[PDB]
DNA sequence: TAACCGCGTTC
DNA sequence: TCTTGAACGCGGTTA
């Protein structure tokens, strides 16, 4: 009888909705026809849909429905409710007796079943479905979702009893109605998702809510303007510890409402009363802040809640407020006798996040984590602000925040205000357009669209297409607890992914010549291919015709000439062209080209290859069962082995099968790779393929607008500062949008391996990867015969080409326009489209007679960027090994184009190494010769080497603690690391012993540590000191370092005598080895930093 | 030496 | 409850 709690919540929410301007609107009745063409004549109210939530109504037992929250055209708001019977299907293993099952379930489920009906859907796993045969199903409908769940608990025993055997009757011997029910289907669709899909309603669109239903008003283009508030709180904190919502108070709540800044203060903690000030960190971000200097903390909370209730916001934005700000305000409200739910309608939900019915909570940190495409080291609000808004917000050390309420109150008021400015404007410029536009195609509310994984987002879009094509949803995938290969227990199985090669290291600049040896037969091939490749660049790449171009021969003659000149002199020493070629939407286009989709893996048969890789124990079956019977006889946490769960059973089996295999085979795990083939039907209902093609086209629009505005900008004179400032803003705006669509797009590839995937196919994912590896290696084979490829990753190639190699040309058409042509790009694309096009792609031409056509499909194109000014690739310390996924590339104007992989970019590495790498990549541009180039990097190296060889005596204390520090995050809590050794685990354990157990209470703690010299010759994980120790009082300090260095002798407590300076001298040393010296050796110049000795294998090679 | 792990990247 | 994939670098431990 849980409807009590549910019907109550609906009443409470209904009243909270009314207080915030959302009273349930019921449209006037209409007896005329229901056509969208006469929208202006049908009685009703038009609004912009801003939110939606499942609810229970009481005949206006509970009745399932969805509240839809609207903003109307006349500055007001309202909500409307649609009711819809929840439902799922019953499948039968013989469609001749469906009416018998129908009579069974009508009586078996009569306690909760509302109505019943036989319907037909298309089953993609059913024979003859491509000819029109459909699966017959029983549609069970219910009054509310509680009744649906009851029928599930009632049907599950039947489904489990039919999968078990039968019973002991006359052993000397038409089937029961219960054994005919094969499975239940579409039983786990969220209700409001079910309503959103079935009724074709989306947040962000305009509707007219009439008696017949919602009529989309396609005349209304732009989004309505909700009132948006972003807030940030600041609280007191113990020195070197974390805020505790029990003890610590809230100093101030800064916020902003549609541009107007505000600030509530807690005069009981903030010493002064602050006057109205301004923070406009850039002209485009005004920030006039009105302050509410209040007395008590209760006064502060009550003004915040009162201000919320009066402005009536439908969007409240925060930065990580879901797991700090909101629970802090809620805990302070409870302590102070204020129920936050009665006040503002917010409350925690099942995941601990804070939501409301009328107002979406947009935690910008969720957007940053999923869609911003920033590295984790740049996901703090400070880095996000300078990357996305283009300015540096106000900083100050958090250790000084609790004191500065008393000492420098105005400065700390400026910080809290800058956080509110950065949060509000990042939401309005980035989070708000993206998520609300996303809601128009994904059947979720803004809160869910922001937070769900990209795989779940893909699943939502796929369920819309499947439903609209009457395709039965597959049930969620389930992986078996045990799988075997050749009798061996499998520990993990997967496929071979992308192909990555590190081919050359060192420095390559457009002003420094390189030596090329051009394969003459390679130029022979491109000459034979040149006529049809230029036609390909004209007709396929630029979608034109050779008839309308006027310099086809002139450009063909210009390329053949250069082609021929480079064939005669195949040995050259010229300046290079630093180029990058990269397939646009590689895996998506590989899928759509070959018609890849889970339901297509089974002449409509396209056989494509993939590579399965398995990891299994060396033990065979004879030893498996031996360990099992052993584990069976032992006791467990009062319980037997067979009385455990199958999961806990295999847990113990795996633990004891690792120990055995180690002591008998010397190994614990064997890996093997087998080439597998799969049949890809080229006629299957392409609802999956088409969904990918649609979203890829969606992303392509923003990707092309970024390229346009990168062109509009360079065509603007450097003097027009305002024009070029606005062009650069659209550039970062469209780059952000296309990057936000990139992860969702590629999750269509990843979704086929996601746990619980409705369309799981390991085969399809492997085929995509192997096909990509085959294309990118064919491209390398041509580049290595024409130039020198430097690095290669999955679908991209960094290479240098002779300056004499044919480069960029522009066709001219009789219109007067121009067609762009990059010959290094089109020469590869022509080969792409000669060796990899799918000539077996089929589509329904006549659906009524089920006749198909067969056409040729290939949307795989390399895209080129460059030529660049410099590329700097590091080398490995070990002989012959390269360094993949790490380099630096610079533009012609000297700016950094790409910085990939290096510690400078990663979250929390050795800070000294970050500043070193930061100071050094710029200087690889200096110098006039390659040897002179390496001397400029040598000087900055020797500067950093000097700081360490001097034991940091040439830096002030605070710069030293900043420099030698290393920060590392612990993804889990310490207790989850039992049995493991690490510098983070040590730092966290020592932080807990000195600062208290509550320091490790939560996951994600940043362990900032220093590595001590003593105890000597001890493992490095034992000498990691929390840097917090040196800010504690001298008694508390000394006791712990004496403890941690095992030196009761010790009282020279200064950092410079504790640090293992030789350790950091090695860390910097190998950094200098990999970036500077070892690549310099591989380019043939003597060690530019002789204070960093070469490897023994490298010295021997120099002989 | 080589297998192995956690973190965080590049695709 | 939720829940895209694999390849890779590096500091560190372990067999
Ligand atoms: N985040 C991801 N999740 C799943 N697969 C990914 C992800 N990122 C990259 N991949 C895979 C699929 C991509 O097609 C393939 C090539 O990477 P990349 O070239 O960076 O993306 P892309 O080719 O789709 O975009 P672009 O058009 O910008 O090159 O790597
Ligand atoms: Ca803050
Ligand atoms: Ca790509
Ligand atoms: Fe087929």
């Amino acid at each position: 009888a849980l409807s009590a709690q549910q019907l109550l919540n609906a009443s409470k929410i209904d009243d909270i909705d009314s207080m915030m301007g959302f009273e349930r609107y019921v449209p006037p009745q209409y007896n005329g026809r229901f056509d969208a063409k006469d929208i202006d004549q049908i009685p009703g109210r038009v609004g912009w849909l801003t939110n939606m939530h499942a609810t229970l109504v009481s005949q206006e037992q509970g009745i399932s429905g969805v509240d839809f929250y609207f903003l109307d055209e006349e500055g007001g708001s309202f909500k409307s409710t649609v009711v819809y019977d929840p439902y799922f299907f019953i499948a039968c293993n013989d469609e001749s007796r469906v009416n018998d099952v129908e009579e069974l379930v009508k009586k078996y489920l009569e306690s909760c079943l509302k109505s019943l009906q036989i319907i037909r859907k298309e089953d993609l796993t059913m024979d003859n479905h491509l000819l029109g045969l459909q699966k017959t199903l029983i549609k069970l409908s219910f009054v509310n979702s509680n009744q649906l769940f009851e029928a599930r608990k009632l049907l599950r025993p039947i489904l489990q009893d039919n999968a078990n055997n039968n019973v002991q009757r006359n052993i000397y011997n038409k089937v029961d109605a219960k054994h005919l029910i094969e499975d239940i289907r579409e039983y786990d669709v969220p209700y409001h998702v079910r309503v959103s899909i079935d009724k074709d309603i989306r947040v962000g669109k305009w509707y007219k809510v009439t008696q017949q239903g919602f009529i989309e008003d396609t005349r209304k283009i732009a989004f309505a303007d909700p009132v948006v508030m972003a807030f940030d709180i600041e609280t007191t904190k113990p020195p070197l510890k974390f805020p505790d919502s029990a003890v610590d108070q809230i100093m101030m709540i800064s916020y902003m409402i549609d541009g107007e800044g505000f600030l509530i203060t807690n005069r009981e903690i903030i010493s002064e009363d602050i006057e109205d000030f301004e923070y406009t960190p850039k002209p485009e971000y005004p920030g006039f802040f009105t302050i509410f200097n209040e007395n008590d903390e209760v006064a502060l909370l009550q003004r915040f809640f009162e201000h919320i209730r009066d402005v009536r916001p439908t969007v409240i934005s925060t930065f990580n407020g879901d797991f700090f700000d909101w629970p802090f305000i809620h805990n302070r409200s409870k302590i102070h006798g204020l129920d936050m739910f009665d006040e503002i309608g917010f409350a925690p939900d099942a995941e601990g996040e804070y939501k409301s019915s009328y107002c979406s909570h947009m935690d910008c940190f969720r957007w940053v984590k999923r869609d911003s495409y920033l590295p984790q080291g740049s996901q703090g609000l400070k880095a996000v602000t300078q990357s996305k808004l283009g300015y540096n917000p106000i900083e100050l050390d958090p250790e000084l925040m609790t004191p500065y309420a008393f000492e420098k109150p105005q400065h700390l008021s400026e910080y809290s205000v800058s956080d509110a400015v950065a949060t509000y404007y990042l939401y309005m410029k980035y989070v708000h357009p993206f998520i609300f536009s996303l809601c128009t195609i994904i059947p979720l509310n803004p809160d869910e669209t922001l937070r769900k994984g990209t795989g779940t987002l893909c699943e939502m879009l796929l369920m819309v297409q499947a439903y609209q094509h009457n395709i039965l949803l597959p049930n969620k995938h389930t992986d078996p607890i045990e799988r075997f290969y050749d009798g061996h227990l499998l520990e993990s199985e997967t496929y071979v992914g992308g192909h990555v090669e590190s081919l050359e290291a060192g420095v390559f600049r457009s002003d420094l010549k390189n030596e090329f040896k051009i394969d003459p037969s390679a130029i022979d091939e491109l000459l034979q291919e040149l006529p049809e490749a230029l036609k390909f660049s004209v007709e396929v790449e630029n979608k034109s015709s050779v008839d309308k171009v006027t310099n086809f021969e002139e450009i063909k003659n210009q390329i053949t000439q250069k082609l021929l000149e480079l064939k005669e002199n195949n040995i050259r020493n010229e300046l290079p062209l630093i180029y990058h070629v990269d397939v646009a939407s590689g895996y998506p286009n590989i899928m759509t080209t070959n018609r890849l989709q889970p339901d297509s893996i089974k002449t409509c048969a396209r056989k494509l290859k993939w590579a399965w890789r398995g990891e299994f124990f060396p033990s065979k079956m004879d030893e498996y069962n031996m360990i099992k019977r052993a584990l069976q006889n032992e006791t467990f946490p009062v319980l037997t082995f067979d009385e455990l769960s199958y999961a806990d059973q295999v847990i113990h089996i795996k633990k004891r099968l690792t120990e055995y295999s180690r002591k008998v085979y010397h190994r614990v795990k064997v890996s093997e790779i087998v080439e597998r083939e799969a049949i890809v039907c080229q006629r299957e209902n392409p609802f999956y393929v088409d969904t990918v093609k649609s979203f890829r086209d969606r992303r392509y629009e923003f990707k092309g607008l970024a390229k346009t505005w990168k062109g509009n900008l360079s065509k603007i004179d450097p003097s027009d500062k305002h024009a070029r400032d606005e062009a650069k803003k659209m550039i970062v705006l469209y780059d952000s949008l296309q990057l936000a669509h990139k992860v969702i797009l590629n999750s269509f590839y990843g979704y086929v391996m996601r746990k619980g995937s409705r369309w799981y196919s390991m085969e399809m994912a492997g085929i995509t990867c192997l096909t990509g590896a085959t294309i990118i290696q064919m491209a390398r084979a041509l580049v290595e015969r024409v130039g020198r490829p430097l690095e290669l990753d999955t679908d991209g190639i960094w290479c240098i080409l002779p300056k004499s190699f044919p480069e960029t040309y522009f066709f001219t058409l009789e219109n007067g326009k121009k067609l762009y042509l990059s010959y290094p790009c089109s020469m590869l694309n022509y080969r792409v489209h000669q060796k990899f096009t799918n000539h077996q792609y089929q589509e329904l031409k006549d659906p009524l007679n089920y006749i198909y056509e067969t056409h040729s499909e290939n949307t795989i194109f390399f895209e080129v960027d460059g030529p660049y000014k410099a590329m700097i690739l590091p080398s490995s310390k070990e002989e012959g090994k390269g360094i993949k996924k790490r380099y630096a590339v610079f533009n012609e104007d000297g700016s950094l184009a790409e910085l990939k992989g290096f510690e400078l970019k990663r979250r929390g590495e050795l800070q000294l190494i970050k500043n070193f790498q930061s100071d050094i990549f710029k200087v690889f541009l200096e110098g006039d010769t390659l040897e002179g180039c390496y001397s400029a990097v040598a000087s900055v190296c020797n500067r950093w080497l000097d700081v360490l060889d001097s034991h940091g005596l040439m830096l002030e204390d605070e710069d030293l603690v900043s420099l030698i520090c290393e920060n590392r995050s612990m993804s889990k809590t310490l207790k989850e690391y039992e049995g493991q050794k690490s510098t983070s685990i040590t730092t966290a354990r020592r932080l807990g012993d000195f600062l208290g157990e509550d320091m490790v209470k939560d996951k994600g703690l940043q362990c900032k540590y220093i590595i001590s010299s003593k105890p000597f010759n001890a493992p490095v994980t034992e000498r990691a000191i929390p840097v917090a120790i040196f800010s504690a009082d001298i008694p508390i300090k000394r006791s712990f370092l004496r403890r941690w260095t095992l030196d009761p002798s010790l009282e020279d407590l200064d950092i410079r005598t504790i640090i293992d300076w030789g350790y950091y001298r090695e860390r910097l040393g190998s950094a200098i080895q990999k970036i500077i010296t070892i690549p310099a050796a591989l380019q043939g110049v003597s060690n530019p930093v002789p204070r960093v000795e070469h490897p023994d294998w490298l010295k021997r090679k120099i002989a």
